[PDB]
C-alpha cells in the first residue's frame, strides 16, 4: 500500500511508477533507462503535457540508499504535478511548456538493502576486484575531476570512486540518458539529504562556474522561498566551499556537459535525526522543498 506520507519500499515505489503512469496518461509516461547491478529496472517518469520542441528539466532522487527523504521527495513532486495540474497557474504552465524527467530512485539496489539488511547503507551494491567490500559511491562515479579530491580510492570506503568513471551500471545509465537528451535538458536537479543546502558547481575543485553570479542569486532566492513556509534555514553556494570538496559528482558532470542550471539539494534535517528523518516530517519537508524546486523551474522557464 503506497502512501506519499510514509517511506515506501522498492516494490511499492516500482508499482507506484506504473500505477501513476496509468492513472495520468495525459501527463505521465514511463520508461526504463537501464538496469542496476542486480538487474532491477531503472524507471524514469516523463511528467508534462505533450507539445513541440519542449525544453526539459531533469531531476533524480535516491543516489544514496539511506537518504529516504530524497526518494520520498521525487514521489511528492509527481503527487503535486498530478494533483494541482489545471488548478494552480504555475504548475499548469510548467507542465504545459516543459517536460520534467523524474527519476525516483537511481540506486535501487542500495535502497532495497537499506530495507532488508542495513538502514545506513549509502553506496551501490556492486562487487569490487581484490576485496569482499561492496559498492561504489555513485556521487563520486561521474566523469568530473574523477577520483581526485573528496573521493576515496579504497573500495571499502563510503566515498569510493569506483574502478573507473561510469563503472556503475546506474551512473552509466543516467549519463547516457543525459548525453542522448542534451539538446532539450536545460536544468539538472539532484536530491540528497541531510543538512539543508542548495549547492551548485563546483565540488571537484575550488573553482566557480562561468555563470556563478546567476546561480548564486538563484540559489539565494530559492532558499529564501523555501523558508517562507516553515522558516526552515538552508545555506547555499558552490559545493566545494559550502559542503566539502567531492569529485566525480553528477551535478558537476551535468554542468560540464553544458547544462547551465545544475543543483544538488540537501533536504532536512541538520543532524538531529539525520538519515532517519521521521515519517511525520515527510509532508512539511516535501512541501517547503516544492517551493524551491518550483522557484528554480519558474526561473529556467523565464530565462530560456
Ligand atoms: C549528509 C549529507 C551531506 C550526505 N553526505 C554524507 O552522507 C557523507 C557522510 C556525512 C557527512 C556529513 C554529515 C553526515 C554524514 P550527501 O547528501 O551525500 C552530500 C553529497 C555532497 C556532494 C558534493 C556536493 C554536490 N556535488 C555527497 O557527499 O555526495
Ligand atoms: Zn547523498
Ligand atoms: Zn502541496
Amino acid at each position: 500500500g503506497h502512501s506519499y506520507e510514509k517511506y515506501n519500499n522498492w516494490e511499492t515505489i516500482e508499482a507506484w511508477t506504473k500505477q501513476v503512469t496509468s492513472e495520468n496518461p495525459d501527463l505521465i509516461s514511463r520508461t526504463a533507462i537501464g538496469t542496476t547491478f542486480l538487474g532491477n529496472n531503472i524507471y524514469l517518469l516523463k511528467v508534462g503535457k505533450p507539445g513541440p520542441n519542449k525544453p526539459a528539466i531533469f531531476m533524480d532522487c535516491g543516489f544514496h540508499a539511506r537518504e529516504w527523504i530524497s526518494h520520498a521527495f521525487c514521489q511528492w513532486f509527481v503527487r503535486e504535478a498530478v494533483l494541482t495540474y489545471g488548478y494552480e497557474s504555475h504548475m499548469t504552465e510548467f507542465l504545459n511548456k516543459l517536460d520534467f524527467y523524474v527519476l525516483p530512485v537511481l540506486n535501487i539496489d542500495g535502497y532495497i538493502y537499506t530495507w532488508t539488511k542495513n538502514r545506513m547503507w549509502r553506496k551501490t551494491r556492486s562487487t569490487n576486484a581484490g576485496t569482499t567490500c561492496i559498492g561504489t559511491d555513485p556521487n563520486r562515479n561521474f566523469d568530473a575531476g574523477w577520483c581526485t579530491t573528496g573521493a576515496s580510492t579504497d573500495p571499502c570506503d563510503e566515498t569510493y570512486c569506483g574502478s573507473a568513471a561510469e563503472s556503475e551500471k546506474e551512473t552509466k545509465a543516467l549519463a547516457d540518458f543525459i548525453r542522448n537528451n542534451l539538446s532539450s535538458i536545460k536544468a539538472y536537479l539532484t536530491i540528497h539529504s541531510y543538512s539543508q543546502m542548495i549547492l551548485y558547481p563546483y565540488s571537484y575543485d575550488y573553482k566557480l562556474p562561468e555563470n556563478n553570479a546567476e546561480l548564486n542569486n538563484l540559489a539565494k532566492a530559492a532558499v529564501k522561498e523555501l523558508a517562507t513556509l516553515y522558516g526552515t534555514k538552508y545555506t547555499y553556494g558552490p559545493g566545494a566551499t559550502t559542503i566539502y570538496p567531492a569529485a566525480g559528482g553528477s551535478d558537476d558532470w551535468a554542468y560540464d556537459q553544458g547544462i547551465k542550471y545544475s543543483f544538488t539539494f540537501e533536504l532536512r534535517d541538520k543532524g538531529r535525526y539525520g538519515f532517519i528523518l521521521p515519517e511525520s516530517q515527510i509532508q512539511a519537508t516535501c512541501e517547503e522543498t516544492m517551493l524551491a524546486i518550483k522557484y528554480v523551474t519558474n526561473y529556467v522557464l523565464g530565462h530560456l
